């Protein structure tokens, strides 16, 4: 729903770059068998940045339609204008989604007040459940504690994806937050670090490729069981830095194919196909994992 | 015109925040008189980020026809999708602008190969002068020299604005590239060094109130005259850095409100209203450089 | 001894500069009745820059004769030349310090081989147990978990003092080395953190003027009582922060004082007195504390 | 001299790190043929951080004995106690050194207040001319224009080696000081580029290998032949950047013992010898440079 190991998926692609719904269905099937708690729909790793918004719709009606109830999704609906914010979050309302993933504007660097002002906005125009999303290091821009706080006074607004990789924030958010506001992590190789301080879960890369190693990560990690979580973590390490050798998604699609989970690796430009170098680190990793 | 002073215009709006009119002519205008070499018409400073490209081509259009033929007008034309910016462009075939300003992909993060086969494919699907645009502080990502001299190499691609505020890239550019390709900075307070190592111009904020000083500058640099310039440059420092002193265009807006060029001083949200501190801290830069 | 609250305690000092043994006495009593664990004498708080290393062992005897064996006491032993670092150390072989507290090298910025070299060395000079110290911020330099686990493997190399605030630290070193390898937190403000990481305890500024509550915290935190501990960490919080208004230890020393812990303030430049915006700023946290 | 290239001198060891008075006196009779501006010794080339105050005087009076004259000595006498700075620039008084090169002080981390008072208790002091010293990457401070700017003022206080690699630095201090104050790169990679912007000269340790063209690079860079010294700079570009590979001044060292310049590339720990993967960048930038 909002806690456990949620899977930042991947849009797959038939090699024109539209969305295959055959790969998609795969992957979907995978992710219930696998235990994975939730999924969301064309976030960062979904590729959202080179969808427009209709296609970008249509992956989310999709994966909603193939999870046909046994799996909650979640939309990502960020856009660094508040309006356009406001147009694709109205686009699912009373759609089947359980909620939203919406990161701050990027590009435009808005001040704290910008950042209250834009997803307060958001928020009324929905009866969604809103999940904020901080990553400074892809849009110019830190949604910083304090913030958070005077955001999570609005009913709607309901949890945190923090991306900084900056355990600090776990804390400092918590003690201004209610205690059923959710912390999730956005970064898989501190993720497991982040829920020993009090986090509920992880919107993971890793857990397209891994999504049961993942999903019993996040269960021992929930049950306290943190040197248990960490043999699994270490497993899982070499994954959670070289999913990142290149730009996400280009490790993870590559896997992906690798495993015979989608049928090409295919992006949309300016992401460009993985070097040799990178799938061979990328295998490497795999290896480790023990997937291949 | 891609050399001395080009203003990177606001898109100056009504209390609906929608595209003034008037204002805009009054602008252009001042631009005229006051010898500005061109206009940048919806680059950052203008909302890019918060103008949908339907809205975006109308205010360039709008530019070129009151510009009128006194100034040359380029258009902001950057996407994080390669095929989005290859459409956008098309908007502006024999439109009459001069040329293009197109950002690396923001949020994405591409490899500087993926920046490549961006810029490239972009530069190929028009005869439009294409210049580079470089902001790591918005983006995310850094178009490095190498990468830089790589596009150089395409026949369209004539030069960059350099937005780091990093000095060292004027020289490392420059000895990539050849002695045409325009090296222009994209950081006012900065600015007159970059021209001084051996940059062509400036894409400036500051221009949008200080436009004689800012042409006669750039002249005077261009020139040799450092000397010279050095002394405007001063008097313009100030306001070069308290122009950001809340997120841009915010504060050169309510200047160009308060000297009584625009009508309005109203941005479209994640943008909110200058901040009294704001006020008084532009009001004391517009003073130290003799405009109010 | 090496677990708990372990006071980085000031070196206090009559007006002219020199060590002013009742306020010592006095410090030393007070973390004897309060719970301190040990004590890091002339360490960074303790300003070891600005001793000779004559003076610097006169306080370090002084200290131990003082503490009368109430009171567990770890000599600061730094030095950038491994020379100077085994020199130092040699004046304390066979003293009654129970341990060593040796930074990375500053100024000359060594490899990960340096260090190793360095560290290495410094042990087999000795038999007293060696903490090693990473403060990047004030050294140039980065001792990574990878070299820590190399140096772990020498016998009498038995913890380390992590003063960069990045939590990551803490199992990255944790996987790499033995478990009973002591992991101290270096930063007051993310240390209760640290310990929820798994760390065994801080050395701490902030114990000179709540060492009651550091030891009380600390405790908390081993027996797990996480949250508790976070309501003393809140009350504690402005003063963490805040120690640091100006460099350390200038507003520890003037807090001290005002305490009537140490009858002056004095430091040696490049140190200078607290400013008034200090004092008031450090009085307002003391007082959140309550311990004004 | 306090312009053009001034050499910042390795100290030569024989295999137990003891000064090597011949190979010293081959660098210096080197310099002295090679048209270099000014020597100086015991820096951070020197280095400083591993030889004691005794060593360090006795290197600095052997270099003005073998200089014999025929070229400037400038002591490095930086110090992070007040006390023993002044302490070390007594050592030099009537020495026949031209001038003292001090350093903020490092690790203790003071405020720009501290700064202030610690290089005007030095300059008070000794009649000598001193040069300021910022290269925050190795001290953990920065010593900022407007600080320069009010030790400036002080009679004695005649110039900075400005480290950082900013270049924005040298009209932020340029328009703070008199004509007269001396501006010099402490950054070998861009210090054409600070010349260009208005720089002296440049405290160097590529000069220690590439002598000649140093020098007339800065002489081409005085008179404003900018191309005809960047002609030099771009052959030396390789060794401005590979003499940092590894610690400086490991590699410097190796170059100078490859070139027959000194008889071993010794260091004292925590520096440690040069890999062999070192040795291969080094020998190709020294070829790159023609020295080879
Ligand atoms: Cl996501
Ligand atoms: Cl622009
Ligand atoms: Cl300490
Ligand atoms: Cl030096
Ligand atoms: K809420
Ligand atoms: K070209
Ligand atoms: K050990
Ligand atoms: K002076």
């Amino acid at each position: 729903m909002f806690t456990g190991s949620i899977v930042a998926i991947v849009t797959p692609m038939d090699e024109k770059g539209n969305v295959c719904r055959a790969s998609l269905k795969k992957l979907i099937d995978y992710h219930v068998a696998s235990g994975t708690s939730a999924i969301v729909s064309v976030g960062t790793t979904g590729e959202s940045a080179t969808l427009n918004h209709d296609e970008h719709a249509d992956v989310v009606m999709m994966t909603l339609d193939l999870a046909d109830g046994r799996i909650p999704v979640i939309a990502g609906t960020g856009a660094n204008a508040t309006a356009e914010a406001i147009s694709l979050t109205q686009r699912f309302n009373d759609s089947g989604i359980v909620g939203c993933l919406t990161v701050t504007p990027y590009y435009n660097r808005p001040s704290q007040e910008g950042l209250y002002q834009h997803f307060k906005a958001i928020a009324e125009h929905t009866d969604l459940p809103q999940i904020l999303y901080n990553v400074p290091s892809r849009t110019g821009c830190d949604l910083l504690p304090e913030t958070v706080g005077r955001l999570a006074k609005v009913k709607n607004i309901i949890g945190i994806k923090e991306a900084t990789g900056n355990l600090t924030r776990v804390n400092q958010i918590k003690e201004l937050v209610s205690d059923d506001f959710v912390l999730l992590s956005g970064d898989d190789a501190s993720a497991l670090d982040f829920m020993q301080l009090g986090g509920h879960g992880v919107i993971s890369v890793t857990a397209n490729v891994a999504a049961r190693d993942m999903a019993q990560m996040c269960k021992l990690a929930a049950e306290g069981h943190f040197a248990e979580a960490r043999v699994i973590n270490q497993r899982l390490m070499p994954l959670h830095n070289k999913l990142f050798v290149e730009p996400n998604p280009i490790p993870v699609k590559w896997a992906c194919k690798e495993l015979g989970l989608v049928a090409t690796d295919t992006l949309r430009l300016p992401m460009t196909p993985i070097t040799d170098s990178g799938r061979e680190t990328v295998r490497a990793a795999l290896k480790h994992a023990g997937l291949l």
